[PDB]
């Protein structure tokens, strides 16, 4: 039975016993070493207290609960912390009788496991009863669900109702007391989800089967109304079940390539070219980014983009040939072959720009119109009867829907796999796909009922509410999308596009065409010009700049000023086809939008920064030996994993000067810190204070990188990597909270005694102690993100993020 902290009870417990126990285990080593002979008694005295008043706390309630389990497991538990504390009372005995004494060196570690391990698991009988009544509670109400599907009269709804939403209420009450005890803010989050997910979607299933009661006396569409309902039957079936498994976890979540992995392989290529660099793997990591460049390719949405794309891959394939035949003929140090890299470097840069460019694309035309379609959809199933083609067009308009929001998902897929995003925005961007997805099945099937039960008032309105659901999740879907794409190209994109479609609207007005090609191409130019507008709100929200989102409110407001005047013109238009008058107005007016899309291009034109830096054209003794683990060759992988993961920190920081960077500098001592602490773990043959104090070193590290980090992002004018920095930064309190708790369970436990206990304290250790050092490398990376748009004033503006040489 592993310690727990998965709840603020547990932590805010074990967090000072912990360090009171490592305090003895630290005074202890202070008099083998012969510094000062220290009495433990007060110290022991003081967690003997503790033990004894949540031993009190915690017996006071075998008679108030009402489930055997808890008062079967309490006992044992009890005596078993109880007795750690008689340990340290007798370790406190007979080392103050003599220092070497072994049975007080054997009961003071033994005691000192057993006061953790046994308060985590005293802590813990009580918190598996809590968790096993929530589970309980949630599954009955899940079993009641599956009710509603013997439905047919609205007084079995009535009923059903009146049993669904007390249990229902007693459920959320419940999980809403519990996510506010989590240590892990993941959890707390999927809590919260899922609880929402449940709060939205009772009504929709009351309303589904009311529904069903109207249809089922047309003596008519009862296969569909039926799914309905048990989709969202099925839908709340599945939260449910997800909440009972969020509750159940017991364990730190970050514990158990990519879009960004892509995106730092091609600057990694582009700055190893840049250098002299054209090894095998600097050419490898290079073709891996053709390959890149030409998966975009085959989704391209035009095939301009798609022959271009490929044009910059084989223009890229053939330099690399040159390349490596300069290299044959012995020339790789020559000026030539630096300047031919140097060329592919900026030929890749190109490529990744149009690699943005494509997915921009992509975005203008799959988003351009997203609520048209299942408008058009509910539109052919609320079709007279009396119309001869009804069932035609709803197949039609129904088939024209599935496939456009299958684009739409298909397009938030790539945008997450190449638009340079985080791994989180990518995970939320691909979650809120599959939910589009789910929610898209729904959609046919209740159209489907309208359309076969015109006199259907209830029918109706399920309908429009799943059409509301498919259109905020399609919404916010997008919202994420405009969020990950370059806004620069998509203002680009859409200008040319804008322009190219007023051009043709201008020629069909003058020269007299079919006038339903005038108002097509005119409201497709409205529907392009509005998607400028949203996109530039999204830009516009993302940065904290104030006189940039005003330049930009101004531009986006006077382009939405002159959108609808358009429109009424082209219909004049339509109105008289003849009259030249109206025509010079309606072109005016389309010139005016274009002109107002140009403005806001302008503004975020004028507003654009070079993401990455650019480009070039031509110790104490403790940290010193630190510094030369760190340095000299790797150990073997299977003995050192602590060892590996500060390696790979310390590589990541080592890249950069550390002059005018303080966070180089905290990042290159934790790593040097934390190999310390592996060699002080590895000791088995003292290591045990040294690994203490490494742990309590290793955690003051974190809090500093910590507030200097959240000076960084403070100071930062882009919410997007704000973002990104801010989430990393708020689990490494907890992370260096359980290291330290963890360390000290580690020390009580080598060096003799179980095995068991040495196995499971040296796996949690150094899986805490490799998530932490994850998350601070890619604070290092999400740092040097957020030091881009820095305010021109702050201290921070000051900091050096220069490559090292």
């Amino acid at each position: 039975m592993p310690v727990k902290f998965h709840t603020k009870t547990l932590e805010s417990v074990i967090d000072p016993v912990a360090q009171q126990v490592g305090q003895l285990v630290l005074f202890h080593e202070q008099a083998e070493s012969g510094l000062l002979k220290e009495d433990l008694t007060p110290l022991v005295q003081g967690v003997g207290i503790a033990v004894t008043n949540l031993v009190q706390v915690a017996a006071s309630m075998v008679e108030t609960s009402n489930d055997e389990d808890f008062k079967a497991e309490l006992p044992p538990s009890m005596q078993e912390v109880q007795q750690a504390a008689v340990f340290l009372s007798d370790a406190a005995r007979l080392l103050k009788a003599d220092q070497g004494s072994p049975e007080g060196k054997r009961k003071l570690l033994d005691g000192a496991r057993g006061v953790i391990n046994g308060m985590s698991d005293l802590l813990m009988c009580a918190d598996r009863s809590e968790v096993r009544k929530m589970v309980k509670v949630c599954r009955s109400v899940q079993e009641y669900l599956d009710v509603a599907k013997v439905i047919d009269v609205e007084a079995d709804l009535a009923t059903f109702l009146q049993n669904l939403t007390p249990g229902m209420t007693s459920m959320m009450k419940v999980v809403e007391q519990r996510h506010p005890e989590l240590t892990n803010l993941a959890h707390a989050q999927m809590l919260k989800s899922e609880l929402g997910t449940v709060r939205e979607q009772i009504p929709i299933l009351i309303s589904s089967i009311r529904v069903c009661c109207l249809v089922i006396v047309k003596d008519s569409g009862m296969k569909d109304a039926a799914f309905g309902r048990d989709y969202v039957i099925q839908k709340l079936f599945i939260a449910i079940e997800e909440i009972i498994r969020v509750l159940q976890l017991t364990t730190t979540f970050e514990e158990e390539a990519s879009a960004a992995s892509l995106a730092h392989m091609f600057h990694q290529a582009q700055d190893a070219l840049a250098s002299g660099d054209i090894s095998r793997s600097t050419l490898d990591a290079v073709r891996k980014c053709i390959s890149e460049g030409r998966r975009v390719a085959a989704l391209a949405a035009t095939d301009e983009t798609r022959a271009k794309l490929l044009a910059a891959a084989d223009e890229l394939d053939q330099i690399l040939k040159e390349l490596e035949e300069l290299q044959a003929k012995g020339l790789g140090d020559s000026r030539q072959a630096r300047a031919l890299a140097h060329a592919a470097a900026v030929k890749l840069q190109e490529l990744e720009q149009e690699i943005r460019k494509a997915l921009a694309e992509r975005v203008a035309t799959d988003f351009v119109n997203v609520g048209g379609p299942i408008k058009a959809l509910e539109d052919a199933a609320l079709a007279s009867p009396s119309d001869p083609n009804r069932q035609a067009n709803f197949a039609q308009k129904a088939k024209e829907f599935e496939a456009h929001t299958a684009r739409l998902a298909d397009t938030a897929e790539l945008v997450a796999s190449s638009g340079g995003c985080s791994d989180a925005v990518a995970a939320e961007l691909r979650k809120e796909a599959a939910k589009l997805r789910d929610i898209s099945t729904a959609v046919v099937p209740a159209a489907r009922v309208v359309l076969e039960n015109p006199g259907n008032q209830a029918a109706k309105d399920y309908l429009r509410t799943v059409k509301e659901k498919w259109l905020e999740a399609a919404e916010s879907m997008g919202r994420s999308v405009d969020g990950v794409i370059d806004s620069l190209e998509f203002m680009k994109v859409s200008e040319a596009r804008i322009q190219a479609d007023v051009k043709e609207a201008k020629r069909i007005a003058l020269a007299e065409e079919d006038s339903m090609k005038l108002i097509a191409k005119a409201s497709s130019v409205a529907r392009q010009a509005n998607r400028v507008i949203q996109v530039a709100k999204v830009e516009a929200d993302n940065s904290e700049n104030p006189e940039f989102v005003a330049k930009l409110s101004s531009a986006s407001e006077s382009l939405a000023k002159s959108i609808s005047p358009m429109v009424i013109e082209a219909k004049a238009v339509v109105t008289s086809p003849q009259n030249k008058d109206i025509q010079r107005k309606f072109c005016s007016s389309a010139d005016k939008v274009v002109e107002g899309v140009a403005a806001v291009r302008s503004v975020i034109e004028d507003n654009w920064v070079p993401p990455r830096p650019p480009l070039p054209e031509l110790l104490p003794a403790e940290m010193q030996e630190a510094e030369e683990m760190l340095r000299a060759p790797l150990p073997p992988k299977d003995q050192n994993p602590i060892h590996h993961a500060a390696a790979s920190v310390f590589r990541e920081a080592d890249q950069w000067d550390e002059k005018g960077n303080d966070l180089i500098s905290l990042v290159k001592q934790m790593a040097r810190k934390m190999a310390m602490m592996s060699k002080y773990t590895r000791g088995e043959s003292r290591s045990k204070a040294d690994l203490i104090r490494m742990a309590k070193e290793i955690a003051l590290n974190a809090q500093e990188l910590l507030k200097l980090a959240r000076q960084i992002a403070n100071a930062c004018m882009d919410k997007r990597a704000k973002t990104n920095l801010l989430q990393l930064l708020d689990r490494i309190p907890t992370i260096s909270t359980q290291l330290k708790i963890l360390a000290t369970v580690k020390a009580t436990s080598m060096g003799g005694g179980d095995a068991r206990a040495d196995a499971d304290a040296t796996d949690m250790l150094v899986g805490n102690a490799e998530n932490l050092m994850r998350t601070v490398k890619d604070v290092i990376r999400a740092s040097e993100a957020a030091c881009i748009r820095l305010r021109p004033d702050s201290p921070i503006a000051s900091i050096l993020w220069r490559k090292k040489g």
